[PDB]
């Protein structure tokens, strides 16, 4: 409803064992999207991850809505050919 | 109200006389702002 209070950049850190906290890459911009989609190429082994968030360009507040975690479990073509 | 539609960038190009249109700097980012400012330092007779 009201995305001015979007973060304009957020860095996302990681933690396989969950206190070694490494960051991923430089803060992705995030002003102006509706839909906040970060594609891992590789899917890390996290146990903890870090989300700073960054101020907004025209707004000191941040407005958010959900956050979601998508990844496999333990258990939950182009593979053979080499 | 909705300002995921507010454009990226603006580029604004000025006509001292109306017909010679040219550019004034490279287009300021404008994504997520809700007041656009651009504050011209030297003011300019422009017709177009």
């Amino acid at each position: 409803a009201s995305l001015a209070t979007c973060p304009s950049s957020v860095s996302v850190e990681v933690s396989a064992d969950g206190v070694n906290m490494l960051p991923l890459s430089t803060p992705v911009v995030t002003s102006g999207l509706t839909y906040i989609k970060i594609q891992l190429v590789k899917a890390e082994v996290a146990s903890a991850v870090c989300l700073r968030l960054h101020r907004p360009r025209d707004a000191s507040t941040l407005g958010l809505s959900q956050i979601k975690l998508l990844g496999l479990t333990a258990f939950g073509e182009d593979q053979v050919s080499k």
